[PDB]
């Protein structure tokens, strides 16, 4: 064949029969080697990388060639797994999520349809129904695993929008009132993208005022939902954000979800990001009202620790999937009653994820993330008391994950200077103290952004985050 | 109290470096085994779920992981031979390997610099193999699916200016061609983009499941007649059940005539452009505005990797992109989430960039000869038995074929050829799949593992002739 052949290296493929196991085990070596050193010496590679051309060669590449591309792919990616990354919602991976994406890959397997995906399929479709569990969505709940929470805020506004106008086969432009959606103005840019794509346009994405907390104000909702009515418009869903993008912060579930109920619309929880509190006895009272939710959106890869992309769509009804949203085609349910998850997904192929989230589920375990989870908001705690402290520094708000933003607002300096000090203290704490804080555009300003995820994360970090802020105000 | 195990996460100043290095061998060990060992399972598998509490133990974790592996489908034997789902390059492992341990994101620059820029400059590239010009490039999706979903939103953007206002305003129903044989993700597309299934206006195919231009042109003058709106004209290259390309070039010309957006669906036939003995087959795709383009099926990158390719790379950022502050960086990559259906994303180009330079394409050129080769040992096979029956001509290494014996009514044959596909399995260790097509069951042979041989078809043949008689 042609793995026999010239023209194909001896390890391109992995031969069944372990005719070539000898040249395999040894470029699986080499690659593991290297990974394993780059990572358990992950410190001495700065937060940031300090700075083609592309073409696709006509024969193979030698594997010291392929190595050396790791390498340069290693050195000149960013790296969450330094203690002084403190920046985004991007951690470094749990270990059994590297071990399941190389399981994964392995074995290949596609979730698009059972056949091609008969232990994964079944696995999810239990899993994330155990999951909805401690969502307390029910017992017709379940949901799919998406790559990526875009990709399941966007299927649930889909199932929303089918649901209200029965769109699925005649499409929506028929409609004289334009769909709206409501979302604070410190939710998540995707519901904007979705309602692009949805064929809704990003205006229909109506913002609803947040208080100083970033927190949505009910009665703000309410309210544009009459102005919404008034204006000739058609509201169908409403999102709630369950730890928002840039403070981490938690809407009113609970008085969020009675308003939409109120008015016959959809209620979708956007807890990506804090969905992952269900693990945490402590503190999983701060989404009391999630569990009334018609669907909710819940991002592993954040908080979870889960290697990128995990993230889930979660139904209190699974079956509204087959019912609102699966394009017409004959059934082929399985006989211990699983379906195709490709027909009820935006994706058809899609990567087995389920295998890494799975793994680490386990591995670490609810009391492991129940942990974690503490230790985030004592780091988070220890950042707000510090920012206290220093009355030429600003909280954005109350916090209520392991999030804090800030910013300084020196009187040395006038409102409009105060964007160049914050973006030169950024660079300053990355430059030369080796430490990672993002610096979002937020309430018309750059804002510093703290996300306190990686445990290896120590006070001392923080502490000498606070002494270089000190040397840049002049104390 | 509540307990971490030393090996949850690896520690950046390798204080549990050596305990680390033991979970990753035993991994990597059963892995390799499972894999070098591969044909000693079966194509199919031969046949509860709570959160623990405590963290579980390794030996449960390699119990699982075997468990895992021994119960999902295996491409890498040598007799499965049914779906456009091949056994993994090395180097692709290797790749998603390596992705997941450094966990970046293609969201934005920031959060994957070397990445973001590698998949820009490789989807050029990869888009100048296309012949779709020096304004050419595109986003890697997870899924040919959202490829199509982003290409055809794209079209409906473009034509009805729809980013910011929608679509539902307008008075006549906008509306998209496609083959009939093309892939249901259209209609998922069409579903998804507030457009409705039914907006997906099917193409008579001919008796090769090649679309029929003259039917196109008189399915478009009808849709306009109806009140109906035409915005975008799919060609399939590759299609899903019997692997045949549509006429590229004369599709392209009745759209460029009619002043619809041409998307070519070539997430399987896509592979040909690698292929100097085979890339004929898909003369026009160069004219195309959009390309859909899947190398986790034909270049045999691991699940997923897949790209949409635009002959003008800037539409995304006039017609797609949402409204926002630019954020482009000096040496002019810009965050590829503003420019995609997703925004976190896996970093696919690890794994698609090292099999492309593992390979080559010298490499994916002898590769996809000898799915042409054994493609054509199954044709031949097959019109050596008159009970058995083409779905058509091959233009791809996919053979779609049946049973239509004469010593049975044809409301059976469906069923002689379910217990056809069944026996290959259990008893010759082949899988072929069975889609519906035409309205009845055909057997469908996909030839992609490169260690499937002739001996594996003839014992097929063997095993057909059996259970015939013959
Ligand atoms: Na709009
Ligand atoms: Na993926």
């Amino acid at each position: 064949n042609a793995m026999d052949s010239r023209f194909l290296p001896a390890t391109a493929f992995i031969d069944p029969e372990g005719r070539n196991r000898n040249e395999v085990e040894r470029l699986v070596q080499q690659v593991v080697d290297l990974i394993l050193a780059k990572l358990t010496g992950a410190a001495e590679r700065p937060p940031m990388p300090e700075t083609g051309p592309i073409t696709i060669p006509e024969a193979a590449a030698t594997e010291a060639t392929l190595l050396q591309a790791i390498r340069d792919m290693v050195d000149g990616s960013m790296n969450p797994a330094n203690p002084g990354y403190i920046g985004h919602m991007d951690p470094m991976p749990a270990t059994m999520a590297i071990l399941g994406d190389l399981v994964a890959a392995a074995v290949n397997n596609n979730m698009l349809s059972l056949e091609m995906s008969p232990s994964f399929s079944r696995l999810e479709t239990l899993l994330l129904r155990a999951i909805a569990g401690l969502f307390g969505l029910g017992e017709q709940a379940g949901g799919v695993l998406t790559s990526g929470g875009s990709l399941a805020n966007l299927q649930a506004l889909a199932v929303a929008r089918n649901v209200a106008f029965d769109s699925v086969e005649p499409g929506i432009t028929g409609l004289a009132q334009r769909p709206v959606i409501f979302a604070s103005e410190a939710a998540h840019t995707s519901l904007q993208k979705a309602a692009m794509l949805l064929g809704l346009g990003t205006a229909a994405v109506i913002p609803v005022r947040a208080t100083a907390d970033s927190r949505m104000d009910p009665e703000d909702l309410r309210a544009r939902i009459d102005q919404a009515r008034g204006a000739g418009q058609h509201p169908f869903c409403v999102v709630a954000t369950a730890g928002t993008t840039t403070t981490g912060n938690i809407d009113p579930l609970a008085e969020i979800g009675a308003i939409a109920r109120e008015h016959g619309l959809w209620f979708h929880v956007d807890a990506a990001y804090g969905g992952a509190l269900v693990f945490s006895e402590r503190h999983r009272w701060r989404l009391a009202g999630i569990e009334q939710a018609d669907s909710i959106t819940f991002n592993p890869q954040k908080w979870l620790y889960v290697a990128k992309t995990c993230a889930m769509v979660l139904f209190r009804d699974a079956g509204v999937l087959e019912r609102a949203f699966r394009i017409p085609a004959p059934q082929m349910r399985a006989t211990d009653g699983f379906i195709n998850l490709g027909e009820i997904g935006v994706q058809g192929t899609r990567h087995a994820d389920v295998v890494k989230l799975w793994l680490t589920l386990q591995h670490i375990g609810q009391q492991g993330y129940a942990r974690l989870i503490d230790d985030g908001y004592r780091l988070a705690e220890r950042v707000v008391e510090g920012v206290r402290q220093r009355p030429f520094l600003r909280l954005a708000g109350e916090i209520d994950t392991n999030i804090v933003c800030f910013r300084g607002e020196p009187d040395w300096l006038p409102a409009e200077r105060w964007d160049d000090w914050n973006a030169a203290l950024q660079a300053l704490l990355l430059r030369e103290g080796k430490i990672f804080l993002s610096l979002p555009v937020y309430r018309g300003g750059r804002w510093l952004r703290a996300v306190l995820l990686n445990p290896y994360t120590t006070d001392a970090v923080i502490d000498a985050m606070f002494k270089q802020i000190d040397r840049f105000a002049g104390r």
